[PDB]
């Protein structure tokens, strides 16, 4: 019993964190085999950030301009290349602590663990989700750039995010490990803002199914709904549209609890209309949207209470 | 910017988790040097009588894909100490510390000696923890990290009927009036950790959430009279002193913030949130707020 925002154990990722320094800029890098991956803005000054020409800035650099530090050991850079918004620094030593890994690009609504780092040293781990507006509500200070997001289903680390910047609303933007940004963002200091965000509907439904598994049913009702009528109501509360894929994905949780997806959609509609009336659901007074159907199946018991 | 429920990096603890099997019971153990620590209920009620009937070879200890050999055993309070023939090469610098209610720690939840997740939690005033544990999680540990040293403070033993959890320090002394057996046990009435709610209100002000700030202040006695009405723990002069740094950084005196908390307790949030929450959060200590809003590393 219980339901917590749970992160993956971070050890496999901690053994990959390094410090990358270029001139006056210091940030984090991810050392996998003989390559250190880091944001390409490590080659920029603050002035350069308005309209940086990364290709022109990079051609002026040599291997020995990049200082890479792994713990108390200085790694030697023997090559460099840029792939989209990430810099790949070839080093002369392979990381002996390299785990089994993959680079995966995720979709909005997906969750992942973030190992926040400063000066190549891990400070904390937390769980978060890729928002529908492609930002993440992280906890990052100056020097956190290069910190990574990951999942560890089984013994393989799937790296899905690398931190690049903080937007004016305090939310965060970054890339996959191939250097492609999530969202319409650029690694440039522009009048750049997060679009209006929405609630991840399929995740709120998963979390309501989690509450039923843990023994709480106060929010259920005798009604059902069509998918179209649910979406017409949901969009009035800034909730993401629920697709047939989302309904299919919730199938297992529907079979375990005995509550049809469209019946759970009816309960959600009523919660949006009424509020909680002094009650909580899994210790929360708001509808939680940062647990996926997969996270609920992984954390909750296989036997409903 | 941002404020998350943040756990310590778990790697130094992951390298200590092992699986312990005795008969039909399988649970987790903590392997430090040549000793594996685990709940004594793995042998399950006279515990010394149950233990005297066991030999070293009855305990099967598995570290990854390697079977460790048990060469001795002893009991210390509610913790079983299994002497093994191999010292853990991954043993970090560590200490066993007993924490107080209100203090927070990270939990590395494990099943079959394999870490599955890490989360942050607090020792409630009623000595329980609101954790996330299923069958097989016994032996999972709670810890904090100070520089390069792991301070182990909790070992999981059981789930109470309300779904909350109970356990011991690493010397086997329970937190709370609990016993390690199947009997009528219940968590006492819980209270809110006042000094922690205040720390979280300072974290909100630091992050640019000031709507609850007001021109008023209060005495410590008047604040405590109000706080007792809402099942909040009393605020002591030690708590006021501990909040000193956050008070100097934001310019809001601790009794100035107490007047804000009193108004929130008497009138609610009125449709508003603080750091994305509609409830007053009490599982961040003043030290957690300072650490997360400064970037301390390990
Ligand atoms: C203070 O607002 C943050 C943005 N800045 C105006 S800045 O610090 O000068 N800035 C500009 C900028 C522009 C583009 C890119 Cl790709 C990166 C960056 C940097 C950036 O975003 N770094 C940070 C990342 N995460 C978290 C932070 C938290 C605090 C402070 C920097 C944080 C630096
Ligand atoms: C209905 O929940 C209580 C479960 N038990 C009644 S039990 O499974 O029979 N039970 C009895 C018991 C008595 C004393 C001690 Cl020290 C430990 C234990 C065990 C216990 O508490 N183990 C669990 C720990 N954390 C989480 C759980 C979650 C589910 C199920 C066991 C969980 C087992
Ligand atoms: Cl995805």
């Amino acid at each position: 019993s219980g339901f917590r925002k749970m992160a993956f154990p971070s050890g496999k990722v901690e053994g990959c964190m390094v410090q990358v320094t270029c001139g006056t800029t210091t940030l984090n890098g991810l050392w996998l085999d003989d390559v250190v991956y880091c944001p390409r803005h490590v080659i920029c000054t603050s002035e350069d950030m308005l309209n940086p020409n990364y290709e022109d800035l990079l051609i002026r650099k040599s291997n020995h301009n990049f200082l890479v530090q792994a713990g108390n050991v200085q790694l030697r850079v023997i090559g460099h290349s840029m792939q989209n918004c990430v810099l790949k620094l070839k080093v002369d030593t392979a990381n002996p602590k390299t785990p089994k890994y993959k680079f995966v690009r995720i979709q909005p609504g997906q969750t992942f663990s973030v190992l926040a780092c400063y000066n190549g040293s891990p400070s904390g781990v937390y769980q978060c989700a890729m928002r529908p507006n492609f930002t993440i509500k992280g906890s990052f200070l100056n020097g956190s750039c290069g910190s990574v997001g990951f999942n560890i289903d089984y013994d393989c680390v799937s790296f899905c995010y690398m931190h690049h910047m903080e937007l004016p609303t305090g939310v965060h933007a970054g890339t996959d490990l191939e250097g492609n940004f999530y969202g319409p963002f650029v690694d440039r200091q522009t009048a750049q803002a997060a679009g209006t965000d929405t609630t991840i509907t399929v995740n709120v439904l998963a979390w309501l199914y989690a509450a039923v598994i843990n023994g709480d049913r106060w929010f259920l009702n005798r009604f059902t709904t069509t998918l179209n009528d649910f979406n017409l109501v949901a969009m009035k509360y800034n909730y993401e549209p629920l697709t047939q894929d989302h309904v299919d994905i919730l199938g297992p949780l529907s079979a375990q609890t005995g509550i049809a997806v469209l019946d759970m959609c009816a309960s959600l509609k009523e919660l949006l209309q009424n509020g909680m009336n002094g009650r909580t659901i899994l210790g929360s007074a708001l509808l939680e949207d940062e647990f996926t159907p997969f996270d609920v199946v992984r954390q909750c018991s296989g036997v409903t209470f």
